[PDB]
């Protein structure tokens, strides 16, 4: 038993993370097949982020500006485009460890893995959710652009996240592997609001039922509720509407604890009401919405 | 900006981790040169788990009748030996993905990486405090035993923790990379105490300059303290004394801070005895002990 935020194991993204420096700016980037992706503002000096003209500032690069190395060994650039906002650098070697991999386009309320990286060199790994607002909430400092958020089915790695900036609150904000900024957000260093951060109630509701497989159950009350009851306390609260897709989702968990759904949505309007007593939940004082369905359900069951 | 609970990068170890089966039962063994490492239990039926005789169980076993397997490739087994409580099996291959490693005894309080397994194949990556009573808070499940705990030093892994078995408490138990278990505990389903979980106050107080570190700083109070009167209110709360050494651990964060270590002494003390009214600290409502000073200083200086 136990519960934790658990990351998928990195070893197929850390061979394919390299360096890229661009005059003074050095960030990360993701080499697959022969190409290298990463944050188009390499390009740009600290003074040039304030207000970029990326298509003015790439015309003045060259493949030879783009310096990639992988670890100690340089990779020749034979080509370079810009898509959105990232960079696709061509090099003359396809990258010997490249996994079975895709492109997605995550969903919010879904998770990922983040492989933080500083200089092409991986420093650690973390579970973060695309929130509902469209930003994360990770670790990362001058340096870690070019990160990548991952998941793992079996053999396939799935990127769904490249790491461009932080917002004046403290939370982070990044694209797809196309350049595709998620939510509302430019690369562009000025202030950008992300808007009320409302909370994955499913995935609330995936947590509760986690602590009852894991054996904290003391918030089960003797209550039900309806959807649209439940909901009129969603509101109130900043949570996502629930929905019937979310309860299906649930089905699984629900099945597997005896628990209907309905009833533990009752418990959880009475906590969001009540508070937790200074009490806790699996060892947190909070409501915890960054654990998927999914993500209960692998970890309980041990999916490698 | 932002703090988060984050484990190594786990390639290198990835690389080590095997199938062990003997019988009936399967686990997880660490590959290194020629030696698979894995729990002695691996040789027990499911009723000789209750009150084994190892030497007596072991003696029935010979070579061949542990199945190992690296990914789908079978390896050879030329001896077999039993130190404490894990075995060492000799295979006729040294693994070509051998990491510069050591292994060491972590001290209570130290941090190291989880690299969850099953049947061989890693499932997720989390990190976990070794507590002051050698009981850590994890995510195991059967077949999990043989899964390591590590840290890196750039390029070396210190293989610290071999996982054995779970406590009626739900915490979770097992050996440094020699057998010997870490705390009083004994490999035989039988129920075993840990005692009072006592609580890190130096990683507290880490954890607390992290926060002001990345912006939360509403604890910090008009008071100071000292050593004496502090740990007054440490051994109500069942924390660890806090001692000079631990004041000159947490130096370069205080020095990093400005905030010396006995006011921040003093402004624990306040939210020990007055809690945190509703507020969070870094995204949580308890004080968080599983961070060591060592821990915040890489995490926000960005080491890889
Ligand atoms: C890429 O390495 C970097 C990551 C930032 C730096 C601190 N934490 C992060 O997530 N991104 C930027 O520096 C980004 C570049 C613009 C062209 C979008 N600017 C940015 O995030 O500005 C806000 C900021 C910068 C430096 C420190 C704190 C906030
Ligand atoms: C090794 O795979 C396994 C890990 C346990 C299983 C559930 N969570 C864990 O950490 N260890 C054992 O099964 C262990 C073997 C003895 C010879 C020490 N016994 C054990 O931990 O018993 C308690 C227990 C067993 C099964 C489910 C829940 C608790």
């Amino acid at each position: 038993s136990g519960f934790r935020k658990m990351a998928f194991p990195s070893g197929k993204v850390e061979g394919c993370m390299v360096q890229v420096t661009c005059g003074t700016t050095t960030l990360n980037g993701l080499w697959l097949d022969d190409v290298v992706y990463c944050p188009r503002h390499v390009i740009c000096t600290s003074e040039d982020m304030f207000n970029p003209n990326y298509e003015d500032l790439l015309i003045r690069k060259s493949n030879h500006n783009f310096l990639v190395q992988a670890g100690n060994v340089q990779l020749r650039v034979i080509g370079h485009s810009m898509q959105n906002c990232v960079l696709k650098l061509k090099v003359d070697t396809a990258n010997p460890k490249t996994p079975k991999y895709k492109f997605v386009r995550i969903q919010p309320g879904q998770t990922f893995s983040v492989l933080a990286c500083y200089n092409g060199s991986p420093s650690g790994v973390y579970q973060c959710a695309m929130r509902p607002n469209f930003t994360i909430k990770g670790s990362f400092l001058n340096g870690s652009c070019g990160s990548v958020g991952f998941n793992i089915d079996y053999d396939c790695v799935s990127f769904c996240y490249m790491h461009h900036m932080e917002l004046p609150t403290g939370v982070h904000a990044g694209t797809d592997l196309e350049g595709n900024f998620y939510g509302p957000f430019v690369d562009r260093q000025t202030a950008q609001a992300a808007g009320t951060d409302t909370t994955i109630t499913v995935n609330v509701l995936a947590w509760l039922y986690a602590a009852v497989i894991n054996g904290d159950r003391w918030f089960l009350n003797r209550f039900t509720t309806t959807l649209n009851d439940f909901n009129l306390v969603a509101m109130k609260y900043n949570y996502e509407p629930l929905t019937q897709d979310h309860v299906d989702i649930l089905g699984p968990l629900s099945a597997q604890t005896g628990i209907a759904v309905l009833d533990m949505c009752a418990s959880l309007k009475e906590l969001l009401q009540n508070g937790m007593n200074g009490r806790t939940i699996l060892g947190s004082a909070l409501l915890e919405d960054e654990f998927t369905p999914f993500d209960v359900v692998r970890q309980c069951s041990g999916v490698t």
